[PDB]
């Protein structure tokens, strides 16, 4: 805990320079567009499937992780566009719509609102939260398809598929029964005979049956399109070899990507026999659509396009734009292989991802989230617990599954709330603001820095730079702890100086009390901005209580500044956090535990 004289003297200088170090801000732009010469940060979160209510695992892995970095990116004055939206096409949407007695468009409109409401409550600051079911999706999907077709990256072949003429549909291996051509087992599945173990193709079945209507399916050759990834594999590895090293792709994402390439890429079918999907502009495909995962990633582009005319300045400008993509592990192959191949094969100067951020999975307690069994906290339930959104944000981010899986624990939430928020972070900021309001009439006291004060000030600056160091590489988990480290330093500073005692003392002792008090609240002011990407409501609350000027609230410099000079008037202070009670938590834990199921 010992620095250099140069370190201490440098940090002090930057501090004393004050609010004059602050570039008067730039007016907010709508739409946000890339600005030449400056850093332009494009951020996408994986588009959640619309017809499933998201749980805390989904949220922390994608929208919440992306939001933290998005908010940090704005504090660094980077031109930031954070976009997301609902993934809506697919067979599951047709199955769920029918089950709910609605049209696919109806059930999508319904659940899109549910998603948006959940993300609003969690305070996810999307610049756009769009939809994949738009005319612009069809247009952009078809264009990219056309660019790939004429360059010979699309194959066309026929597939023998069992079709039930009564159900008027092609059958999945799990919907077809039949007798085994290898052992004669009369009730074999289309995928496997459980009797002799043989892995089969459904068409090999004798006397096939549709397990829905029990009719006899007939073999039909249907036309299908394919993306020739083997022909695109070369240019994909050239791009990967150019961009992976020195990047901040999460280790798991890199491994998965290189792992798929080690096997070798295969031709992927990009068409489906469906009605709900982006239509294929080709002869004889009037009743087929693009496969969801072929154009779901194109949704990123179409969502941006519904937002602005100049969407190609973001998505076709790799020289000015650094793309960050946040997703879960299972989404990586589509973002690191499928879409890059499609984009590179289209040869339209596309912005490709620079840093892929893929998290491990968040477990609920000792198991997994399950709407089926009533286990776990889902996004629509979190609003009803009496626990504020920022408390959810803090804890989920404190245990964000980066290197390995993590598990949500009600017991741990209570401990971390009471220890880190109440008895640490909140305690420091409460005392800081309280001392100004009580001892100095709400005016920040004069600050006469001792050598020990300069050390603290320099230590705070180093933690701030460490904080920057981490969040610059999307180390969200560790930067949060950096915040708590500064706060823990501040509590020690207050405790040893005992300003609330010294204030009732000699001429000299009252000056020390004021210096400590003033420096403390300037640290509090800094903490509020650092906390902004994590707990935006509390951040604003602190800034309201301290009346921190809007320009100081909008930027985070790499140096600890004096944002509250001597004579600055603060507002009215009030305890930041509430204690979490044991009875309160046991009740919530029993509610989401599964033992109260139906
Ligand atoms: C274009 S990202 C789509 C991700 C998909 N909706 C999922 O939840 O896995
Ligand atoms: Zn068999
Ligand atoms: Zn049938």
């Amino acid at each position: 805990a010992t620095l250099s004289e140069e370190e201490i003297a440098m940090a002090v200088t930057a501090w004393e320079k004050g609010l004059e170090s602050l570039p008067p801000l730039r007016p907010q732009q709508n739409p946000v567009l890339p600005v030449a010469g400056e850093r332009n940060v494009l951020i996408t979160s994986a588009l959640p499937y619309v017809n499933n209510v998201p749980h805390l695992g989904n949220i922390i892995g994608c929208v919440l992780s992306a939001d933290v970095f998005a908010r940090y990116s704005r504090l660094r004055q980077w031109n930031t566009l954070y976009l997301c939206g609902t993934d809506e096409y697919g067979t599951a949407t047709e199955t769920k719509a029918l089950e709910e007695g609605l049209t696919p468009q109806e059930i999508c409109d319904k659940y899109h609102i549910i998603h948006a409401d959940i993300y609003r409550w969690f305070n996810i600051s999307f610049d756009i939260f769009g939809r994949t079911t738009t005319p612009q999706q069809t247009k952009i999907t078809q264009d990219i398809f056309q660019q790939l077709l004429k360059r010979g990256f699309v194959l066309q072949d026929t597939v023998e598929q069992l079709r039930c003429e009564h159900c008027a549909r092609f059958l999945a291996d799990r919907f077809v029964e039949g007798v085994c051509p290898f052992c004669g087992y009369e009730e074999a599945r289309g995928d496997q005979c459980d009797k002799c173990g043989k892995l089969i193709n459904a068409v090999e079945l004798k006397k096939p049956q549709c397990k829905v209507c029990r009719s006899c399916p007939v073999v039909q050759s249907s036309q299908h399109l394919f993306l020739d990834l083997p022909k695109l594999e070369k240019r994909l590895e050239e791009w990967l070899g150019r961009t992976l090293p020195g990047s901040d792709w999460t280790p798991n994402a890199q491994f998965i990507t290189r792992s798929w390439l080690r096997d070798g890429l295969k031709p992927r079918c990009i068409t489906r026999d469906l009605k709900w999907g982006t239509p294929v502009p080709l002869e004889g495909f009037e009743d087929k659509v693009f496969y969801v995962w072929f154009d779901a990633t194109i949704g990123y582009l179409s969502i941006t396009a519904n937002y602005t005319d100049q969407w190609e300045r973001w998505w076709k400008n790799p020289e000015q734009v650094d793309l960050y993509q946040f997703m879960a592990k299972d989404n990586v192959p589509f973002h690191s292989l499928v879409f890059p191949c499609s984009a590179l094969g289209a040869e339209d100067n596309y912005t490709l991802v620079s840093h892929l951020i893929a998290t491990e999975y968040l477990n609920y307690e000792d198991g997994k989230f399950s709407k089926s069994r009533g286990v776990g906290v889902f996004g629509d339930m979190a609003q009803d617990t009496g626990i504020p959104a920022d408390i959810w944000r803090f804890y989920l981010l404190y245990i964000r599954p980066e290197g390995q899986d993590s598990a949500f624990s009600w017991t741990d939430l209570l401990l971390k709330n009471n220890s880190e928020l109440l008895n640490n972070l909140g305690n420091f900021i409460n005392r800081a603001g309280m001392f100004v309001s009580k001892f100095f009439g709400g005016y920040v006291p004069e600050m006469v820095l001792t050598p020990d004060d300069q050390r603290l000030l320099a230590h705070v600056t180093l933690e701030l730079q460490h904080y920057h160091q981490l969040l610059e590489k999307v180390r969200i988990r560790d930067a949060l702890r950096s915040i708590l480290t500064i706060s823990r330093h501040g509590n020690q500073y207050i405790q040893v100086n005992e300003p609330w005692k010294r204030i009732k003392g000699s001429e000299a002792d009252r000056q020390r009390a004021g210096t400590v008090t003033g420096l403390a609240v300037n640290i509090a002011a800094l903490l509020s901005v650092m906390l902004q990407p994590y707990m935006p409501t509390v951040s604003a609350t602190i800034q309201a209580q301290l009346q921190l000027p809007p320009p100081a609230c909008s930027i985070l410099l790499t140096n600890f500044l004096c944002t509250l000079p001597a004579g600055h008037q603060i507002g009215t202070v009030s305890p930041l956090f509430q204690k979490l009670e044991n009875d309160q938590i046991e009740s919530l834990r029993q509610r989401f535990g599964g033992g109260q199921a139906k």
